[PDB]
């Protein structure tokens, strides 16, 4: 599925993403639009042979098995398919855990070069929440 910004604007709020570890849902929004273009389905091979699943491109190294990633975990408990659904459910409680990490949205290279510092605020602007 490719969400429209305020759809998933609002989905994520209503799976409890706003102001999840003090990152509001900006942030959020800012992330999934340069980690997928809001695309359920996006898939991106990294060169170590992991692989980035879904609206906020979630890698098998750590995350959840695709069953081809060796020396792998799996903390989200769940197969990286589950990643590329139409319903974020899987994404965001996964995301949920790897924002808890220790570097906060860091993890997401892209919201580090992308998103952080910028004016997020803008990526709600607008949306009935
Ligand atoms: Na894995």
């Amino acid at each position: 599925k490719v969400f429209g910004r305020c759809e998933l604007a609002a989905a994520m709020k209503r799976h409890g993403l706003d102001n999840y570890r003090g990152y509001s849902l900006g942030n959020w929004v800012c992330a999934a639009k340069f980690e997928s273009n809001f695309n359920t389905q996006a898939t991106n091979r990294n060169t170590d042979g992991s692989t980035d699943y879904g609206i906020l491109q979630i890698n098998s190294r750590w995350w959840c098995n695709d069953g081809r990633t060796p020396g792998s975990r799996n903390l989200c408990n769940i197969p990286c398919s589950a990643l590329l659904s139409s319903d974020i459910t899987a994404s965001v409680n996964c995301a949920k855990k790897i924002v808890s990490d220790g570097n906060g949205m860091n993890a997401w290279v892209a919201w580090r070069n992308r998103c952080k510092g910028t004016d997020v605020q803008a990526w709600i602007r607008g949306c009935r929440l």
